[PDB]
């Protein structure tokens, strides 16, 4: 699960924190990587407010930072869905999307789904360390094809 201000990148409004999403249960569509290496998007299906559990704050090496549940999955650069804290604990790297704003406007130029390595490119990110944030409010939301979206800094969380 993310904490409430974690922003997934939205079609319709860019960068939105989840927690706005699932308190204001709001129809918007986010972006996801087929099995095919395509971005498409997708209308969300399910809103989840996973009331309060530990969030820790991994910080990673582009200076952007994911405050999730230790167990929440991301793509790694191996192309294996791992939680991220054993991400942190094997010293392994985020497959992350690189240049947002460029992206999203090919994106826009194109029927999808489409490849995104034709409409961007990949970076490679460590996860350099975690600090405990406490007990705080944790969201999840679900998609009807495949379970993953990518957060405002590019990383792909999964299911």
């Amino acid at each position: 699960c993310l904490s409430f201000g974690t922003e997934i990148l939205t079609v319709e409004y860019g960068p939105l924190p989840i927690g706005k999403i699932v308190s204001e249960e709001i129809n918007c569509s986010v972006y996801s990587v087929d099995p095919e290496g395509r971005v498409y998007t997708q209308a969300i299906a399910q809103w989840h407010d996973r009331g309060e559990q530990e969030v820790l704050e991994y910080e990673l090496e582009d200076g952007s930072v994911i405050r999730a549940t230790s167990d929440h999955r991301f793509l790694t650069t191996d192309y294996q869905l791992l939680a991220i804290e054993e991400i942190f604990a094997r010293q392994l790297d985020l497959l992350t999307l690189e240049n947002i704003k460029q992206t999203e406007e090919a994106l826009d130029n194109h029927r999808l789904p489409f490849p995104l390595l034709d409409a961007g490119t990949i970076k490679m990110v460590k996860v350099i360390g975690r600090r405990s944030l406490g007990v705080q409010r944790i969201f999840d939301i679900g998609l009807p094809q495949d379970h993953n979206f990518l957060l405002a800094n590019g990383a792909i969380a999964a299911n």
